[PDB]
């Protein structure tokens, strides 16, 4: 469990996602190191120009990637080879919603993220289809509880997206997390990240982040 | 403890070899007291790209027969209603690699299966059609990896040619159970196989009968 997380992993994520009719995916691929808590990828839409701004599907596209300190190693459920699914609903306030469905897995020497995303409600003119959001993306406490029924996580947090007027919008968070595997579970805690937003080089639509997360309370 | 008695089987092929891909589906009884299987296969895609002998190992070992003294190692019914996953090597041309669940949905049996073949080269007996319709019989070699809560398989196929060449298929093989039951693992013992291809002659279809014949020993 653990062990697969010491040294690079590749990561392989596929993203299948349709938005009030207009179906999009996209691919992503790179190198994360959990010691540090580090990813670095590089995501191309195949389909073509989304539909939809990049910083939209940020936390949709490898929280195992998080960092836990020697004293929380003990509540460290994702790294917990089998892998999990992790289900999100998202609401975007005065905005439509964003329900998937994910499976983090290993392949081969290759984490995989695949994901199915949903999304419904979406205002034409409001900042998502407008694309009136901002380019970056901001820090944020992601706050994590167990779930015992489903031998599995909660989580809970909002995110926020700068907007071009100077304008913040609100993406609320609503995540469940359960593994495929048999036979852990922790106490109340938090992962906290910092995302950076940046560009190729490359003609096709895409995206290139950079994301460091550790875990504390 | 399902298997006494006749049992349906269902069986579903979607793959894809050098490109060329195929969907094969497959019908038919098997009873695990005689250790026998009746099927009835049929290529709804099309004309086959590949000979039917090289698919007929990725087409349920539940069905095998375990002796009264063997029963404490059959890894496969204990797990029902598991996961086989195989690479294939044919020597001196490209390899198959492939993934299946088989399980039971209703009272019937499933395989569904997931196949993808790469690196056969043009102009070989694979591609060419150079194979015999016929099967030998082989013996199956299994192991246990608690690592893995499961058993594996090693074998090695043997197919005929028409000019009397013989083309041998290395079979590495993985099975890891779905459920969290166990699915108790097996001391090394080895599975006896025969088979027969047949085919209907009313069927319009491109298409395989297999009467198989498999016991096991230790």
């Amino acid at each position: 469990g653990e062990e697969l997380f010491t040294g690079v992993v590749p990561i392989l994520i596929e993203l299948d996602g349709d938005v009030n009719g207009h179906k999009f995916f996209v691919r992503g691929e790179g190198e994360g190191d959990a010691t540090i808590g580090k990813l670095s990828l590089k995501f191309i839409a195949t389909t073509g120009k989304l539909p939809v701004p990049w910083p939209t599907l940020v936390t949709t596209l490898v929280q195992a990637f998080s960092r836990y300190p020697d004293h929380m190693k003990r509540h460290d459920f994702f790294k917990s080879p089998e892998g999990y699914v992790q289900e999100r609903t998202i609401y975007f306030k005065d905005d439509g919603t964003y329900k998937t469905r994910a499976e983090v897995k290993f392949e081969g020497d290759t984490l995989v993220n695949r994901i199915e995303l949903k999304g419904i409600d979406f205002k034409e003119d409001g900042n998502i289809l407008g694309h009136k959001l901002e380019y970056n993306f901001n820090s944020h406490k992601v706050y994590i509880t167990a779930d015992k029924q489903n031998n599995g996580i909660k989580a809970n947090f909002t995110i926020r997206h700068n907007v071009e007027d100077g304008s913040v919008q609100l993406a609320d968070h609503y995540q469940q997390n359960t593994p495929i595997g048999c036979g852990d579970l922790p106490d109340d805690h938090y992962l906290s990240t910092q995302t950076i937003l940046s560009k190729d080089n490359e003609k096709r639509d895409h995206m290139v982040l950079l994301e460091y997360v550790t875990a504390a309370g």
